[PDB]
């Protein structure tokens, strides 16, 4: 059903759960060398071998994120047809998501495994600026760290591959063109199965920014998208190699 070669974005649907993948490469100017991603009905895999990179801008760090998501990413204004998201924090009562993922990758190179949303004031915005909250949760990384500097950990349960975890995760914030925050998983997993809950995040996200002055109103925004991949790169990246698979995938939001 799905086959992209070049930065861009397709919906489809995957048992059952409508759906949108992009070959995002946000942040690189220019690249030569070959990206492939696809879904086939049972699985997406993605894969990169590519050179002479360069960032747009180095400032941001990272280079770019193949991912797939559910609902509406602000960004690209999109969200494929018959999504439950975007709906407010409150009155999700529990979005349990469920995926097996296997990332390879050259060594040195800068990668993550990471799943995040986006908590905008408004329902359908097309950015986040203060006022909104990125949240990521990243099960693997490698040469990489979050922004921001580290603040609290929290331990919070996931079920690995069938057995329930009780992870450690530090938290990351950073206060830049929006509330940045990131749970890191101290002990990275980088092929697998996990099962979690997004509001367990959500609640930590909460008390984390309870005392902010430029988030208001936590519960009261937007939940918007579930997106899931892996970033990659620095400034100093020249050249990526890497590639990943995920399948069993399935979620269950409860207004
Ligand atoms: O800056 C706009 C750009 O953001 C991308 O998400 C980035 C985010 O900017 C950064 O703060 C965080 O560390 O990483 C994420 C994922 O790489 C988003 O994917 C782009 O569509 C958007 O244009």
């Amino acid at each position: 059903m799905v086959l992209m070669t070049k930065p861009g974005t397709s919906d489809f649907v995957w048992n059952g759960i409508p759906l949108s993948m992009e070959l995002n490469l946000w942040n690189i100017k220019e690249y030569s060398g070959s990206v492939a991603m696809k879904f086939d009905g049972e699985k997406i895999t993605f894969d990169a071998d590519i050179q002479n990179l360069s960032p747009k801008e180095p400032e941001r760090g990272v280079l770019g994120y193949p991912e797939f998501y559910y609902g509406y990413k602000p960004w690209e204004n999109h969200t494929a047809e018959g999504s439950k998201l975007p709906v407010p924090v409150s009155s999700m009562k529990s979005f349990s998501v469920e995926v097996s993922f296997d990332i390879h990758h050259e060594p040195s190179l800068p990668l993550n495994f990471a799943m995040e949303t986006w908590l905008t004031r408004e329902k359908y915005q097309t950015e986040a600026s203060i006022g909104d909250v990125e949240i990521m949760v990243w099960f693997y990384f490698n040469n990489l760290t979050p922004g921001g500097e580290k603040i609290e950990e929290f331990t919070i349960p996931f079920v690995l591959n069938g057995e329930s975890v009780e992870g450690t995760w530090e938290l990351w914030l950073a206060e830049w063109g929006w509330d940045y925050l990131a749970f890191r998983l101290k002990d990275p997993v980088k092929k697998g199965r996990v099962k979690f809950d997004v509001r367990h995040f959500l609640d930590a996200a909460g008390k984390a920014l309870s005392s902010s002055a430029r988030v208001k109103d936590f519960e009261d925004l937007y939940f918007t998208v579930w997106e899931i991949g892996t970033e990659f790169g620095s400034p100093e990246t020249k050249s990526a190699q890497f590639g990943w698979k995920f399948e069993n995938f399935s979620i269950d939001l409860e207004v």
